């Protein structure tokens, strides 16, 4: 296997529309056929493995971890697509190593592979108004106002990914 591409999200139809699945939405949108392989959603496509962990959010290095070791895949070849709370809906970042800016998701990889030398996938999602109420900000839907911009966000995260599998 070449590679190992992350979509982070929750399991379950409850999660499905909230602001924290935006990764598991990029993979939606790959053209992949998805099985179930223990707590993980998972595809291959183009020699490489595509992965909707079934873990919950921030635990998704016990899904993560035993593939890329089985595989051998190393972590400059592990791509986590996320949520990113710091952008504002609309931008979109690459980030190769360095911290899991309390991306819980992000950290529980790195904890369970031993390094912080992967790359992820950064989705502005905006913050809520107060701090303390980032969980429930995550965790409901995008405002229907926002729907137009997730949109696009979602065909940019398509391509992004497909060009750090592929080209580039």
């Amino acid at each position: 296997m070449m590679f190992l591409v992350v979509g982070q999200g929750n399991p379950g139809e409850r999660y499905a529309r909230t602001r924290h699945n935006l990764g598991f939405m990029v993979l939606d949108r790959l053209g992949l056929s998805f099985r179930p392989r223990g707590e993980a959603l998972v595809a291959e496509a183009e020699g490489g493995l595509f992965l909707k962990p079934l873990t919950y959010y921030n635990l998704t290095g016990r899904a993560v971890a035993p593939l890329a070791r089985f595989y051998k895949i190393p972590p400059e070849r592990i791509l986590v697509v996320h949520d990113e709370m710091d952008l504002p809906l609309g931008r979109i970042r690459f980030k190769a190593g360095g911290s899991a800016a309390g991306n819980r998701g992000v950290l529980s990889i790195e904890e369970a592979l031993g390094t912080r030398a992967f790359h992820r996938l950064r989705l502005g999602i905006g913050k809520p108004p107060d701090p303390s109420r980032g969980a429930e900000y995550v965790l409901s839907p995008f405002r229907e106002e926002e729907l137009p911009v997730v949109e696009r966000v979602l065909e940019a995260a398509k391509e992004a990914v497909w060009c750090w599998v592929r080209e580039g």
